[PDB]
């Protein structure tokens, strides 16, 4: 047992054991003679869950009595991952449960691997919402996460013949012990219908009703006895729905399809009706719940003082016109009063600037599905543009640029413009991203209302991303500076005075080595793959995207291979290059990149001359639980997006906190990370944002790089001739064609500096002691990237509430 | 507290209370400050459920150790109703729970009303399966009920404007505390595909796979610590199903629709593909489970010694060719050996002779959906007909009459012929029905294999149908003869010596009066209806069918009304005529009969001259839980089906056990009931089966009755002129037209004798003491109709197992 995992008290281990047996018997209805590891996992889950309820009930009763300002975090994604270990950590039950299960003759680690990941997210945005919930509970905020309970989360990725295959993520198959259905709080959500304009007000009539049933999941704070709630809505058809008879009952599934599956698109907008329905569904049900709770705390003037609604991207942007609809149509507030309340209540967070991710809904869709909302949006636009016109007289082009309504082929509603107009605060997720918003994408809006624009650099929770996934590192750190850093990451600074400590250097390096061995093992257990634990672990894990430039990584891998074949008997630092991540099902290029990766592995991993000096592995089904395994085992973190494309990134922070050195561009949060640790302790390379713009003025011509770089030329010719695809020589023609003629991300432009920088990485890896000292400098300055810091800033600068580290009663 | 409800021990009431609070807190995650009656209901349900698990686990472990012959009852319907009270009764926990909830300040009766009925049945057949499960557990048989877990059971009936409106029965909305999902025992079920004939055997290939997930529900025996299992299969799509991406996931619902809803047809065959899929689904999954269990007890010669499969009607008839398919195709047994095993394993129960209920599946359907099964069926037919030909040389018409394959418009498979050929026993459900089977419908089969044909008169469980729904009557009976009768109904005979006991007569009458007051109250509480508790309660509750002749009842009601209007100031015994029951959604005539009933009520209930002398009420949404309320309150039980159409009936038995006198035809079980009680203690009338046949030889002409009976003529003319439908004068033209020209059930032919008999009923009701004495004679001789007797006969004469009343350890 390690200290950070809590006490294994005599009374509590005994108590845990009997409750474990009580659940195995009464809850699972099994005896030890027929129980399987899955049954044991559930008995433990229910036992741990029991320890939450008491705190869950009093935390909620507490907010009712004290009635503080409530924070409502709206998101269509909550990438939670597993819940068992996280709950034990936050409740200081890990050692006790470890001991109790040991005495019962069970391996707790084995049982934890049985829990299904709650993959209700695509990547960064979804995981961010998960970390935020953890931090809000840890900071004692009366916060509620509101989303959709998808029956099927992000698809499970299978690699067949080197190609990605998708398969339904039936995560609820065996049940979810963490959620509590609350059918008694079901709410109606309306769709379609039409608008009637009577004397005293407008009415939305003849609508189709879909019921929203909530499921509450507890969110425990870190050892503070606070347990907040994540409420996920599930779609249910009313019983007089479609109510020949048999068909009517079977068609109920049409309404319930709303919460059936998560759209697997990462940073890509798909204007499908089902998606719009999901967006309104979560917004409509959530706002009724919010108002309900407010009325039970009718002057809505105090609404903004008791309520804060954070829009995680534009996905829940309809909350703005829906709030107006309720206040104006139902509560009968005058427009101006309602608008004042709405603006002071809502705050919007922008997560990316790439055009293809921007939500622009066709007017004909809103027209049919949400007719009243379209009218309200036009009215908002009208009044907003009148403000612009009055502020910039005669600037007609500004008017059309700022309109919420876009003209052209088909009229569309720019949801981002909607969010800015209806929110009192708009923030980017990293300093460079937030500046870009003010200088480019939202320049006009910044000029009209500069006070609205802020920055809130993303963060990650040190509980899941350090204590839970890397207990070995958390321990040696605790041995030196104590445990307070877990909820006050800035304290990692104190580790700076141990940078020359021989014992510490040895331990940091030991923990990393153990993590690598453990992962190298896992690799062979669950995926029959052998790798060399002494090689440098070069990993790039994140969603497959052209802007993330996994292709640039591929070019380097091929460069290393060609250099070896050129001078076989020359020494080179051994490397295990790991690339993982899912591609959206309809993203052809992303799928081709995955195939290219496996194809490279096919050649490189079986070339006798290469030996154990270079291995290319594609990490299958990258998800939260897998991230918890690879990140602690990584030596090199690849964050190589084209400058200006990765708003922030969060994977980068996870790697920094876990002892990996970072090679990357001055993009997103990488800029602040290098700033915190010192550029000398970072492997920075490539074009800066300014260089990218210069190149665009000039005109990006990939041919130029192809002509001046022999090594690069050789790689393109290998791809083109079928060197990596013998049976299908032209298999990668699309990739080559894109790289050569329409590469929006300038892969070639950063190639030279990238491989040069990679050489410096290998040189430092050859000096174990200095590599580790640089690692210590990174870990020691990663404190700023704790989501506790991020949330404390949202709380003070946007929501107007004070965080608190006070422990609620037992 | 009453004695039959068990002891309210000090230690147990205290234990019940803390467990109730434990579940309210830990299971429901609620505090007393926000708990609602529904929450309290669930805390109690979970508390009671806890007492079952221990016994459930040891009963099953017990069967594993002793390895007795297993009884598998296959049914597409299990009309369970509520489970809470039934479980308390069988566990002797009712008084303890009553006391415990009282001390917690709660009314247990109020909480019981919150439980949703498990309406996985249409009527008789489904309820029979429910009573059988209870009796099998009570008789200590290693029995398993196998069916489908429909998401939506029989529809909830609403009456709008006097018309039936159907609405989804979302019985799982708030959850089901009684079931235990067993995803770990999921089994694959195949559909479509084609048949490949290789060297060593035929193969069913290229099939579509649907997963069958089981849900186990405990079935407690009466105070014997035996808890059997009812396993209901749920359809689940495999995860690589349909696996653009979004659509594939959404289409998963196509496979899962198999267990979505119960076909609401009572005694009516609808040849829909979805229905056939349900039938094979339950059969395929069940047989794999059966074999699996057998192999874990490979000579299948002992299979019939360890396994008995009872086919509840022909719905699960595919079990015969499916068993053959597995034994021949998979286990590789020779045809003849496999057939021997199949016949000795299967037994079939026929429930009705009406042609429209007979399952005749089109060959093109089986051809596409189950190609291998069709081949096996042809092979079975071939070999069966060769036996017929050898037994009746030259009788060519017999060959075509007995074929499993019917020629004509479209070829069809007669599933009933299939069941007879592949079963070692075939039984009817009442003596007269079973005789009819041998003399008519299955005469040819009886001639070929007389040994196969048996009778097993239906029964009802005295636990739910006496102790649970009529505790007052069970008590006064127990006060005289003890409690042993509850599991040995024949003991009610002893009540015969109390027929002249003044105290008993007074009590029997008192209990009935209390039941009537309680129901008259319930009527006003949940349906705003006032009735006179002193009137005779004339009730007919069962599914709406033309053969049940609710119309004959209607004619009598109108006769009574016309007679009153004719001589207003003449005295007549007051009556409250209650008719209830659901009509299949597509059964037009049944729906018109419901409207006619309400229409009569509209006129009769508001005629000042009638006063409180006659009331016509239509009991809305008749279901099991409602039956438990009306039956104990009834004075007169209407069992007036045309002789030869009601195979048995079971409602009739429920009324007899509960103190109601019976007016009915010599049909189904009515014949044995009158035989047991004595015809003098029964109100028998109308044509006997022989009279019906004579009339058919002759030719049924309704006009004749219309011409010779003035009162009948007046009624038809009232219906025709719009007397009961002012706004829509021709509203009942279909009814009149049917009665006059195409009445298959000869309503007019029994009219005269029916009203005459009804007059005798009223005369006896005028003499309270003698009416009650006749009631005692009925209750005292109802013992034979206990499903314990029925099951003991199935056990000994069909399954080859001995029932046992031995109590398993605690
Ligand atoms: N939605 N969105 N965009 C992202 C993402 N999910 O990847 O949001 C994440 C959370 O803000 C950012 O770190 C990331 O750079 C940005 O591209
Ligand atoms: N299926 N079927 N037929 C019936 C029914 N459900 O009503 O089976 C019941 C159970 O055997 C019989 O009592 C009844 O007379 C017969 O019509
Ligand atoms: C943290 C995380 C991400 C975000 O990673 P980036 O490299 O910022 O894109 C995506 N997926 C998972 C499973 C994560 O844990
Ligand atoms: C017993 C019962 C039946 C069968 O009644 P019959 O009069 O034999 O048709 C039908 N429905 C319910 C709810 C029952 O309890």
């Amino acid at each position: 047992q390690i200290s950070v995992r809590g006490l294994a008290g005599v009374e509590n281990v005994t108590e845990l054991k009997k409750n474990f047996n009580r659940h195995l018997h009464f809850t699972l209805v099994k005896d030890r003679n027929v129980a399987t590891p899955r049954d044991y996992y559930f008995a433990l889950a229910h036992t741990v869950r029991d320890h939450l309820v008491g705190r869950w009930i009093r935390t909620q009763q507490h907010y009712y009595e004290k009635d503080p300002k409530r924070i409502y975090y709206l998101s269509l994604e909550f990438y939670m991952g597993r819940t068992l270990q996280n709950t034990m950590v936050n409740l200081a039950l890990e050692n006790a449960c470890d001991e109790a299960t040991y005495q019962l003759g069970l391996d707790m680690e084995e049982l934890e691997e049985i829990e299904e990941d709650a993959g209700l997210g695509n990547g960064g945005l979804g995981r961010l919402a998960a970390c935020f919930l953890d931090s809000m509970a840890t900071l004692g905020l009366a916060a509620y996460g509101y989303g959709i309970r998808y029956e099927f989360g992000i698809f499970n990725q299978k690699i067949c013949g080197g190609w990605q295959m998708e398969e339904a993520d039936d995560w609820l198959r065996y049940g979810n012990p963490w959620e509590k259905a609350r059918p008694e709080f079901t709410l109606p959500v309306h769709f379609y219908g039409r608008v009637e304009h009577t004397s005293q007000g407008a009415k939305w009539v003849d609508t189709q009703v879909v019921l929203a049933m909530p499921y509450d999941t507890p969110v425990p704070g870190y050892r503070n006895n606070v347990v907040n709630t994540m409420r996920l809505w599930s779609a249910k058809a009313p019983n007089d729905f479609n109510l020949g008879y048999i068909q009517a009952v079977l068609d109920r599934n049409l309404a319930e399809n709303i919460s059936r599956v998560l759209y697997p698109n990462d940073n890509f907008f798909e204007g499908k009706e089902l998606r719009l329905k999901q967006e309104y569904f979560v917004v409509a049900a959530t706002l009724q719940d919010i108002i309900r709770r407010f009325k039970s705390s009718t002057n809505f003037d105090a609404f903004p003082d008791k309520v804060a609604i954070q829009l995680n991207d534009t996905h829940p942007s309809l909350a703005i016109p829906e709030l107006m609809r309720v206040l104006v149509d139902l509560e009968r507030l005058d427009w101006d009063k309602a608008w004042e309340v709405t603006v002071k209540t809502c705050a919007y967070t922008n997560h990316t600037v790439i055009p293809e991710a921007l939500e622009r809904w066709p007017v004909h869709l809103l027209e049919t599905l949400l007719p009243r909302h379209l009218q309200i949006i036009y009215e908002i636009n009208q009044r907003f543009l009148n403000r612009v016109a009055a502020a910039f007289p005669g600037d007609v082009d500004r008017l059309r640029r700022m309109s919420l309504v876009e003209e052209g082929a088909v009229k569309r509603i720019n949801m981002a413009h909607l969010c800015i107009a209806g929110s009192h605060a708009v923030n980017g997720v990293a300093r460079i991203h937030s500046e870009i918003l003010k200088k480019t994408i939202f320049k006009d809006f910044y000029e009209l209302e500069p006070h609205k624009f802020q920055n809130k650099t993303n963060g990650i929770t040190p509980r899941r991303w350090l204590v839970l996934c890397n207990p070995g590192l958390a321990e040696i750190i605790a041995e030196r500076i104590g445990e307070e850093y877990i909820s006050d990451l800035d304290q990692l600074r104190k580790l700076l005075s141990y940078v020359d400590d021989e014992a510490f250097i040895r331990d940091v390096a030991k923990v990393k080595q153990e993590n690598k061995l453990k992962f190298a093992a896992y690799l062979e257990r669950e995926y029959k793959v052998h790798i060399n634990p002494n090689s440098l672990f070069d990993v790039q894990v994140k969603r497959i995207h052209e802007y993330k430039r996994q292709l640039l990584n591929c070019l380097h891998v091929i460069t290393l291979y060609n250099r070896i074949k050129k001078e076989p008997n020359k020494f080179v630092v051994p490397r295990t290059v790991m690339i993982g991540g899912k591609a959206a099902p309809g993203y052809h290029m992303a799928k081709m990149i995955i195939k290219l990766i496996t194809a490279i592995g096919d050649v490189v991993n079986h070339d006798p001359v290469v030996g154990d000096r270079l291995r290319v592995i594609f990490l299958e089904n990258y998800r939260v639980s897998l991230a918890e395994k690879v990140i602690p085992a990584a030596d090199l973190s690849e964050q190589i997006s084209t400058a200006g494309t990765e708003a922030s990134g969060t994977g980068n922070m996870k790697f920094m906190l876990n002892g990996a050195l970072t090679i990357g561009t001055m993009d997103g949060a990488n800029v602040e990370m290098a700033e915190e640790a010192g550029e000398e302790n970072f492997f920075i390379f490539g074009m800066r944002v300014e260089d990218v713009d210069r190149l665009d003025q000039r005109g990006y011509n990939a041919q130029e790089y192809y002509d001046r770089i022999p090594e690069l030329r050789q790689i393109i010719e290998q791809l083109s001739s079928g060197f990596f695809s013998p049976k299908q020589p032209d298999l990668f023609k699309d990739i080559v064609n894109m790289l050569m003629h329409h590469d929006r991300f300038k892969v070639f432009a950063d190639y030279e500096e990238y491989v040069k920088c990679q050489e410096r990485v290998s040189a430092l890896y050859k000096n174990p002691r200095e590599w580790t000292r640089m690692v210590i400098r990174n870990i020691a300055t990663s404190g700023k990237f704790s989501s506790d810091r991020t949330i404390a800033q949202y709380a003070r600068e946007i929501w107007g509430v004070e965080p608190s580290r006070q422990r609620l009663p037992a």
